[PDB]
This record gives C-alpha cells, sequence and structure tokens, in this order.
C-alpha cells in the first residue's frame, strides 16, 4: 500500500553487493557497475512483458484494429525503453579502465538472450534452461509477425488480388520505361537507362519467382515466406491509406527495435574496447571482442526483409489503386 | 560469481508484485509504473553513493588538484543520471490515464527527499512525515551534516587569490569597475545621439546599483535573509573570481565544478516539470482520491527558484566586466 | 547538381563576422551566426507545415487521409522542435567574455526578435502579451484563423456530440449524475468518521469540477477570466476524443491533440533552456540591457499565459472509470 | 546591425527553391528535403571553422595548458554539434518513399569531403569547378588533425630519455609485472586454471611485442592496422597511463573527443546508410544497380575511423601498482 511496500525497496535496494567492499579493498565505481547493470535488468522484465503480452496477441485468426493500436502503443514502448538503454552506456563509460581493472578479479544475461530469442533471433545464427527452451520452442515475434501478414487482406485472388495486379503493374511500367529510353537523344544517357531496366526486371524477378526467393531463404539474405513479404510489400505500397496506416506503423517499430538493438550493441562494443582494448589479461585473447563485433552483422537483424521493401517499389501512378 | 549471482537478480527481480493481478483483475500497465518506479529508485541510490563520497572529498581543508578531478568525474556522471531520469517520464506518459484509473486504487520516496537534503534544498523552504525509525535517522542525519551547498561554500571561501596580502582580487575588482565605470561616463558623453547619451548614463547607472549589492556586504546580508541569495559574502568572491579566470588552466577545473552543480540544479527542475506535466496528463489538477487539487499545486510550487539549491551560481554573469577591464593574474 | 539544387553560393555566402570586419576578430562570433541560421532554416520548415496543416483544417470536411498527413507533419514539427531544443547547449559552448567581445555589433530589437519566431507563435495561437512586407506577414498572422482556432471548429464538427446521433454529453452528464451519487452511498457506508467525511469532502470537490463543464456560464466566465480559451462545444469534443482514445475512430484524433501538446510543451522547453543560457551568458541584466526588463520579460514567457492549447492539459480532471463511461453504440 | 541584416536572412531565407513546385507539380517533402541539407551545410562550415582553428593551435611547437583548454572546447563543441547532425536524419525519415520518388527526377557534398580530409581520412582508404578543386588539394597537401595530433602526441613530456624515460621503465614494469604472473599461475593448485593462465600471459606477450618492437608496429602500419608512429603511439599510451594526473587529464580529453567525434561521424554513415535502404531500398530506377548503397556501406568499416589507434590503447594497459610512479 505504501511507497516503499509496494514498490518492495527493502528488496530492491538491498540487492547491491560490492564484491570490493566485502573483500575489503573497495573500489567506488563497482557501485556505477551494479547498479546500471540491474537497471538494464530491470527494463529488460518490461521488455519481456510488453513482448510476452504482443506474442499473446498475435497469437489469434483475427487480429481486430482496436488489438492492432494496442500492439502499436507496447511496441512504441520497447523503443524508448531501448533508447533509454543506449544511453545508459556512456553512464558506465564514466569508470576509468584502471578502476574497472581493481575489481574485475570478482567477477551471459538471461533476459537479454529471452529477448533475442523472443524477437526472433535465429539459433543457426533449470528455471532459465526451460526459459530458454520456451523462448526456442514458442513462437517467436517474426513467426507471429509472417503469419499476421500473410493473412492481410487484398492478398487473396478472389478479393483485391494484389501481387497479381502488382505484376502487371511492374511489366506496363518497365515497358513505358524501355520506350523513354529508347526515344534518349545521347547514345550514353540512353545505354545507362537499358542497363538500368535490366537490373530492375532482375529485382522483380527475386520477387515475382518463388524460386529464387525460397533461394535467398536458404541462403540467409531473407527470413520471411513468400505470402509474408507479398503481405509486408502491400501494406509499404499503401502506408498512407487509413486501412494500412497502423500495420505499417507496426513494420516500422520492428525494425525501430531492430535498429536500437544493434546501436546497443556497437555502444557495448565501443564500451568494451574502451575499458579493456581489443583483448586483457583474463580474456585469453581477443576472441570474446572479436565475438562482439560478428553481432554487429545483419545476421543478427531479426526483421532483415523489412529493410528492404523500398527496393520493390513504383510510382504511385505505377501503383494499382485500391478499390474493394 | 556467476552473473545473476553477483547481481542478485534472484532478490531485484522478485521485487515485482501487481496488486491488481493479485486481486485478480489485473491492469497490464502497472508493471510498467512499478519497473519505472523502481529504476528511478536504483538511480537514485547510485545519486546517494556519489554526492555522499563528493561530500566526504570536500569535508577537507585542503582539496588538491587530484581531489578536484575526481569531484568532476562524479559530478559528471550525476549529471548523466539525471538526464536519463528525466528521459523516464516519457515512458510512464505511455501509460493511459484509464488504465492508471484502473490500479491507483491500490496505492514520498525516501530517496529523494535524501537528494534534496544533501544537495542542500533548505528545509524552511519545502512547501506544505515517514514512520520507519531507519529512514527517521536517514532523514535526520541528512538536515544535521553538511550538504553540498554548505561544503561548496567554504571551498569558494579559501579560494587562492582572495587573501588581502596575496592577489587581493576583491580590491583590485573594485578599482576596476571603478575605472571602467568612470571610462563609460566619458564616453557616453560624448555620444552624439541626445537619445543614446541619456541612455547610456542611465544604464551606468544601473550597472552601479548591481556592484553595491556586492560591493556593499550589508546590501549582501540582506539579499540572503530575503532568501534572493543563499552564499556567504566571500563564497559570492571566490564563485566570481572563478568566473572571471575560467580560461586559466587554475580555474578551469573549479569553473567546471560549479557549471555541473548548476548543470545538477537545472536537470532537478527540468525532473520536476516533466513530472508535473505527466501528473495533470494522468489525473489533472484534482480527481477522485485527490481532496482538491492541493497535491498538484504543491507540485507546481516546486519549480520555483526556492528548491533551487545554487541559485547565486546562475547570476554571476551579472557582475562580468570585459577582459580588458578585469585585473591579470600575477601570483 | 547538390550546390545548385541547394544553392549554397547564396546559403553559405549569408555568414559574416563584424568583429572580424572592425579587424578584432572572435572565433565563437561564427557560432553565434551559423547557430541563428540553424534555428532560422528550421523556423522557415515550422512555418511552411504549419501552414500547410492550417489549410487542411480549413475544410467544412477533414477525412481519416487528410487527418493521417495532418498527424505527419504535427509530429516532424514536435522533432524539429526538440533539434532546437538541444542547439542551446552548442551555444552554450560560448564564453560570457567571448559573447561580450562582439555584442558591440548587435542592436537590440524594436518589438520582436525574430519575425520567423512570431509568425510561428501567432499561426499556433500565442496571445504575445517592422517593414510593409514583415508588417503584412504579422497583421496577416493576426487576422487569419490560428491553429488554435482551426482546431477549435474541427472539435465542434465531431461526430458523437450531435443530440439526434451518439449525444455524447447528455448520456456523460447522467453517468457522473449516477456515479457520484453511487460515491455518496459507499461514503455513508465508510465505518471511519475521519475517512467518511474526507470522500464527502471530495465528492463535493467533483461537483464543482462537473459544473464548470456543464453549466455553459461557468465556462464562459472562466474564458473571459483566461483560464480556458476553448469554446464550450470544442472542449466537449476534446473531452469526448480522451475518453474514447483506445477505440480506432478517435485513436488518430487524440494523437492530433496529444501531438498539439507535445508543441506546447518543447515551446516552453525552448524558452527555458534559452532564458538560462541567457542568464549564463549575460545574467539578469548587464552593460547595454538598462536594468533586467529584458530577462524578466523572457522569465514572463515561461506562464501558462503563453500556452496555446492550454485547456488539452487539463482534460484528465474530468474523466471518470471504465465502467461509468456511456459506451459506444452507432 | 538589425537581426535581419546582421543575419543576412534576405539571402540565407532566399534559397530555398522547390523545382516540383517549379514544374507545377509540387511535392510538400521536397521543403524538407532542402532545409534538412542546408542545415546540415550549415554546421559543417561550422565545423570547418572549428577544425581549421585546432589546426593553426596545433601546427606549433609549443601547445601550453591555456591553448590546450581550448582546443578541448572547441573539439567538444564539434562533438555536440555532430550529436545534433545524427538527430537530424529521423526528421528527413517523416518523408515517405513514394513522394520521394516524386521529385527525385529533379536530382556529394564539398563540406563533408573537406571535414574528412582535414580530421584525416586516408584518400587510399568529381567535381570540376576551380574553388572547389582547390579547396579539396588544399584539404589534402595541408597537414590533417591526424597529423598534428602525432606530431603533438611525439613531444610529449615524460617520452624524452634524458628526462622521465617512460617507455624504458614501462617495458621493464611489463617484464616483472608479467614474470610475477607467471609464478603466480605456477603455484595454481586447478590444473585447468594454471594451463588457462599461462596461455593468457603468452597472448598478453605477444601483444607487448607489437608495441615493444618497432618493426612489429612498422608491419601493423603498413598493414592497415595502426596509422600513428611509434613514438606517437607511446605518447598516447602515457597519457591514458596517467590520465587521473592533472598533468595528463586534458591532454586525454583531447584523445577522448577525437574518438567521440570518429564514433559520431560514423553513427551518422550508419543512420544516413539506414534512411537511404527505407527512402530507395538497395537499389532502384536511376541507381544502376546496388553500387551506391554498396558504397556506403563500405564507409562503415575500420578503414574509415581516422583514430584507430586510440581506440585499442586500453588492450596494453597494466595495473596501478604495476605503473612507473611519477617523478619530476
Ligand atoms: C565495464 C563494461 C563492460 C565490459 C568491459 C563488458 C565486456 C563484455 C565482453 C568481453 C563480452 C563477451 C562475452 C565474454 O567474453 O564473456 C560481453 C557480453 C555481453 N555483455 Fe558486456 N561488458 C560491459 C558492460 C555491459 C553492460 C552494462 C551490459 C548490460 C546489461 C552488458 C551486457 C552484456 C551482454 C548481454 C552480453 C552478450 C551479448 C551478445 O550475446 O550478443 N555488458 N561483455
Ligand atoms: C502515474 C504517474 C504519476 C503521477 C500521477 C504522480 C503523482 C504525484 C502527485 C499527485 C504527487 C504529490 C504528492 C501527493 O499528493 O501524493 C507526487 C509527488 C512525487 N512523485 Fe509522482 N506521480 C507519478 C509518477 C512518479 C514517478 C515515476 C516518480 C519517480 C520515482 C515520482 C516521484 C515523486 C516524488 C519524488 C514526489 C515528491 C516531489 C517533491 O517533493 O517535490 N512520481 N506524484
Ligand atoms: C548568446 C545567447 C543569447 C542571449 C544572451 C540572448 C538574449 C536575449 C534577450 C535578453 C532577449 C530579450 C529581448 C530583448 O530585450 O532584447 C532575447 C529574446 C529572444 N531571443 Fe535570444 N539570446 C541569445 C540567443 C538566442 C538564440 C540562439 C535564438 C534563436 C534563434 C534566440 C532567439 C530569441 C527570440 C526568438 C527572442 C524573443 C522571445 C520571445 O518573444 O518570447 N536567442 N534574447
Ligand atoms: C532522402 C534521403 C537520402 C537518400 C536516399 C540519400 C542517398 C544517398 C546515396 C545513394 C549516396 C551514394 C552516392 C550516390 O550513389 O549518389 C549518398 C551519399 C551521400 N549523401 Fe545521402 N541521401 C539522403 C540524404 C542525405 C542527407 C540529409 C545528407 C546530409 C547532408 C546526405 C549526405 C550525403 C553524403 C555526404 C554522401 C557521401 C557519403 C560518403 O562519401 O561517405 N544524404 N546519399
Ligand atoms: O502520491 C501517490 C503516488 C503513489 C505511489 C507512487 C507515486 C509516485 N508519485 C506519486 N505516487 C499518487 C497521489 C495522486 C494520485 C496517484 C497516486
Ligand atoms: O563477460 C564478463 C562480464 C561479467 C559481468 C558482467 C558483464 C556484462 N558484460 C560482460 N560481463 C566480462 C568479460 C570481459 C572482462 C570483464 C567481464
Ligand atoms: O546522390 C544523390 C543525392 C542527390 C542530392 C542530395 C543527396 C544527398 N545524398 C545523396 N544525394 C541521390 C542518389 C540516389 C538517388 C537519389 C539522389
Ligand atoms: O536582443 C539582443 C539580440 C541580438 C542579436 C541576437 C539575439 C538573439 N536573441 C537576442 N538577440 C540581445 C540583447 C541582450 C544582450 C544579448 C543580445
Amino acid at each position: 500500500k505504501i511507497y516503499g511496500e509496494y514498490l518492495m525497496l527493502d528488496k530492491l535496494l538491498d540487492a547491491q553487493c560490492m564484491l570490493s567492499e566485502e573483500d575489503k579493498r573497495p573500489v567506488h565505481d563497482e557501485h556505477l557497475f551494479i547498479i546500471t547493470h540491474q537497471a538494464y535488468e530491470l527494463w529488460f522484465k518490461q521488455i519481456i512483458f510488453e513482448f510476452d503480452s504482443i506474442r499473446d496477441m498475435l497469437d489469434a485468426e483475427v487480429i481486430d484494429e482496436t488489438k492492432t493500436l494496442e500492439i502499436v502503443k507496447r511496441l512504441n514502448r520497447v523503443v524508448l525503453i531501448l533508447k533509454l538503454l543506449v544511453d545508459q552506456v556512456p553512464i558506465l563509460e564514466t569508470m576509468t579502465p584502471l578502476d574497472f581493472m581493481d575489481f574485475r578479479k570478482y567477477l551471459q544475461s538471461l533476459q537479454f538472450r529471452l529477448i533475442e530469442n523472443k524477437l526472433g533471433v535465429l539459433t543457426e545464427q533449470e528455471e532459465a534452461r526451460n526459459s530458454i527452451r520456451n523462448s526456442e520452442k514458442d513462437p517467436s515475434l517474426l513467426e507471429l509477425v509472417q503469419r499476421w501478414l500473410e493473412r492481410t487482406p487484398g492478398l487473396e485472388e478472389s478479393g483485391f488480388n494484389f501481387w497479381a495486379k502488382f505484376q502487371e503493374s511492374v511489366d506496363r511500367f518497365l515497358e513505358a520505361q524501355v520506350q523513354s529510353a529508347m526515344e534518349e537523344p545521347v547514345e550514353k544517357a540512353k545505354n545507362y537507362r537499358l542497363m538500368d531496366i535490366e537490373k530492375r526486371r532482375e529485382v522483380y524477378r527475386s520477387i515475382f519467382d518463388p524460386a529464387v526467393h525460397d533461394a535467398l531463404v536458404r541462403r540467409g539474405d531473407r527470413r520471411f515466406s513468400h505470402r509474408a513479404l507479398q503481405g509486408a510489400i502491400m501494406i509499404t505500397f499503401y502506408r498512407d491509406e487509413p486501412r494500412f496506416s497502423q500495420p505499417h506503423q507496426l513494420l516500422t517499430l520492428l525494425m525501430d527495435i531492430d535498429s536500437l538493438i544493434t546501436k546497443w550493441r556497437y555502444n557495448h562494443v565501443i564500451m568494451v574496447q574502451r575499458m579493456i582494448g581489443s583483448q586483457q589479461l583474463g580474456t585469453g585473447g581477443s576472441s570474446g571482442y572479436q565475438y562482439l563485433r560478428s553481432t554487429l552483422s545483419d545476421r543478427y537483424k531479426v526483421f532483415l526483409d523489412l529493410f528492404n521493401l523500398s527496393t520493390f517499389l513504383i510510382p504511385r501512378e505505377a501503383i494499382p489503386p485500391l478499390d474493394e
């Protein structure tokens, strides 16, 4: 009921134990190290709580406008929490490498891994063991978003039939581009345009040929199923329409989360290099540092497909108009 | 020690208990409410830890360049932590007023008060408390033991350059002001435009009134009693001196210390403002249970300069004279 | 052609240090010019966005598609304002003595400092309590409908307010009456006498709150007094949107109100940051200031007299629980 | 004298020309595109101005505590300007890819290149104007911040053999420290821990070989892993060891701000490359493949980090009690 009892500050403000102070050789900056890590872990619990509720909302065959708005609110909340965590790195960077060296002797996160897994970081790229097992077995946000995207209204052949209208629009647009390039007076400009239209033909081949798409998914360049990519492309085309404005905001927030997780990884790896360099006494070489540098690759970006959707764009007047 | 054992996550990640979930009427945003408050309390413990160490360092007759640098490191760390706490308000603002209304039924901080007291928020300024004996002892000690405001004043009073036998800054400053203002009167007398001439002469008179408030200790003492100033006359002399020679290596780090104290003060007001806007967005000026707009109006009164601890430091630029008017450093 | 497109031969030719001209150069004068010109470029952008939002609101029909574009442009202004608040610490890098060495070349302003800053204040809807092109600009910004006036007209036409249709205001008054009656009966059953009286005193405070909105004469008195700006029907529409903000129909109109409040808050955050910088550079008064009159004027701009959408901030005072709010039928 | 005359707003507020509005097919977001770019260019002119003054201050045989403080003020100012410019990307990201596509038909920076060159981005890792050609020529010929910082680092007091002789004392401290570590690892009761420590001490010996053998350092400079001269790296290491001492606190802050500038230029490059992919993808109509996008992704590599050596200085650190104490 009262502030301290409600927030359980007798439990929370009792979890700070400096091992340098315990060994009667105290290092002042060890308190900062503990608090910073515990602030991260509190916000990790919050991110997991939000993610689990969004997963339960996405694990339904019908996701109405009302549930969609609540998913957008919670994805945006996670975006704000991630920005706060990126800003916590410069606070720990206040500690000197020599101060850190004086308590390092007494020294990853279950919650960070649960976030990676629940978001959709692919594994091929006892209470704690059960938690990690369930986070890999149960559907991630990447899987649940794909199923949502696959059921996007406008994709069905009987209804709006977007993919078929898009292939036809592309064909007529590229034909008009070839005729325009043929009328180019300068020969150099004419050839540049014709070579460019050929590059466009290759781009559309990667989406209009399911075999080419499946090859890229197996290769690791794509994660999304063919139909989820169709739904994602459709939403990006009609994002200015009220029907698709909120679904697009959902995709946008997923990309913002992905980008912010990489911004944390980068800020963390720069802090590691400022504190202990590429290697230091106890590191056993630069293996740990080099591992952290490999987490900055696109193999760790979950919604990798969403970032490239603008490659497939056609002008407003080339896009098939909404009928319904 | 392993990660979870070192950080005591079995204790830390077990302090979250939603009373709406307990009463089988759960409100999802109650988890956010608890975590946000607990993140504030973790950083409050950090701020207190830093403040206590800076206080212990300032509680000495000799504060060398090396201790000064460590005080600046820790003050700057607090500045970063305060910016982080100002940014936590928009996260809680994500909660809707109707969601908050559904768990408010089950509902200030000892640590926030310890920060206010240790920084130097004067007990006689608080606009119109804790039953625990450990909490009562904490608040008693924070009021009895010297605050950062008291310790900084003693440091400022002992600033080398103030002593009459040595550099004698205050006497050289009064002489510089007198000659500068006389030269301004002669320059204003040769003004061709009559309107500009009178404006300059009226302006030089406003300057004379400013210097009266610092060169007459009785006028200063009146402002301290009035509440417009907190600093002792000699601490204000030292603060003014540091701001004049801030570009000199001797005074660059002391000036950075004053600057960080002002930044902390400004950031505490930025939190107070952000908090009061969030309170109005959640429950308005008054709501069912509030018993009027008393609580909201109290929070609006904490935005006044009666709550700014290093109030004197903000005004130091009012006493500034040009580079060519300032007495040069000899030693 | 990058340089030709952006007209960098015109843009990068507008920087002239008068200290360098007088053969007594001050390095930080370049920062002073660039910082001010960065502000003025973003002021031109804010005015451009505000004028387009005003044109979109100056219509009897504002569809979902135009509403979304208004929200995009209001949010863009919110980002530009946050960026301008962050430009103050860059100018605060300059020392007061460096500033003092070039301040001589500056003129103090006859009325408003920046024409563009005043055009923003006027176009948003501030009551602010010198050339023919500039005079015409400021005249038109005061005469033509501000964002405050145009938003009020939009709020007045909110679907759900009409008596023939949903009739929200009448259902709200009835819900309040029954809610407060239930609260009185609940307070009457309180065993502790101190708690019972607290609840009955509190219900009386609530009765007064609802009197200020359910009696148009009490509302009109507060508008004349300056405590409120909104018309009675605009406040009804604003209250309605805040009650059903979780419903898709009212989620975007609520986002529009939210962004207007964010802009208002950010303009006050700039005013505060600017006033702190002024005090760090020249104090409350300095040579040329002629007393602390200019500084004290800047401190008076921090009051709620300068907040345009003042009514929107207090809307949560009128809230009733989820189960007390009349359900949406249509 | 007056506000508009002083800031030349008749010139500044007249440089905005939308080509979509000119062609009677206006795109509202083109105004944002112009203003955002012009805001970048105004701050580029400021960064160049600060860099040129810091270069003039570093182009002296004597850099006293007073000049050092002014260099730190201006480096920290550039750090704030760079943070501001990283935050301008999300404002342009407000524009939709389809709105951008409707004016892209009417469409790098001389100032961005001048910053890259003046900071020290090596040309071994386009403009036909005569004024622009002279500018880029001079930015490559005149000493960059990387060259001038190296010269300053080389003359760091405490490195001279006659004086404090830091490098010789550091080699001796390392030798005794690592020997003590071997003796301590030999007495390890657990065999797994004993072997781990001995393997680790060997990794440390290889680290110190790269700094105590000038031939190994020169090989890394030629290989591209390092840029700094051997003596500049000695000075940089020395400052990082005694950063808590008043004598070295401000020189260390200077190195720290150079790394912050480097990191912020990479944060802009990353934010810019994400915005490009959100607007036009890896390739689009007119791009002629994904060459431009792939070029921008290659600018995120450590080949574009100027003060690359400064980031790794913590690899050479020894404990407080192992560092030779300051005498003077
Ligand atoms: C003094 C500063 C820090 C240093 C030097 C540091 C160093 C390292 C190193 C070397 C690793 C690689 C794994 C290993 O070899 O053990 C690592 C991983 C990790 N650290 Fe840090 N760390 C620091 C601060 C933090 C903070 C403040 C957090 C936040 C809670 C954090 C969270 C993690 C996580 C979650 C991983 C795993 C990353 C992944 O799997 O991609 N570290 N750290
Ligand atoms: C749902 C959001 C919040 C609301 C509506 C709210 C409301 C209030 C109110 C009405 C008061 C006045 C005292 C009273 O009458 O009980 C108050 C005081 C206070 N609250 Fe908040 N609060 C919120 C969030 C927070 C957060 C996140 C913190 C941070 C830990 C916080 C810290 C405080 C402190 C320290 C005071 C005392 C301020 C002073 O003495 O100057 N509040 N709050
Ligand atoms: C060196 C820093 C600055 C100082 C000391 C300063 C000082 C002042 C003062 C004293 C006034 C009051 C009007 C007068 O009596 O002349 C004022 C007004 C104003 N200044 Fe600043 N200023 C500074 C920087 C800026 C910047 C960077 C901007 C942004 C473009 C700015 C914009 C304005 C505006 C728009 C007003 C009018 C405010 C209102 O009407 O509410 N100032 N300034
Ligand atoms: C609509 C948004 C933008 C898009 C799609 C975009 C796209 C591109 C592309 C594709 C390139 C590669 C060169 C080429 O093939 O022509 C490039 C380079 C460049 N752009 Fe952007 N850009 C955008 C906004 C900006 C902004 C706001 C600035 C800031 C002034 C900027 C500054 C630059 C610079 C300086 C380079 C060269 C980078 C380097 O040499 O490392 N761009 N841009
Ligand atoms: O003072 C009460 C409160 C309770 C718990 C934490 C907290 C933080 N700030 C205010 N807090 C308020 C009083 C007003 C209504 C909402 C609860
Ligand atoms: O992996 C170790 C570690 C231990 C404790 C907290 C923490 C956070 N991130 C990494 N942490 C590192 C390994 C390298 C030296 C320093 C301890
Ligand atoms: O290189 C072109 C360009 C032109 C103008 C400004 C600008 C900023 N960054 C890149 N800019 C791009 C290239 C890709 C097509 C669209 C224009
Ligand atoms: O009114 C003067 C002024 C002139 C030029 C730029 C500017 C910005 N804001 C105020 N400015 C003030 C008056 C007081 C001394 C400092 C300049």
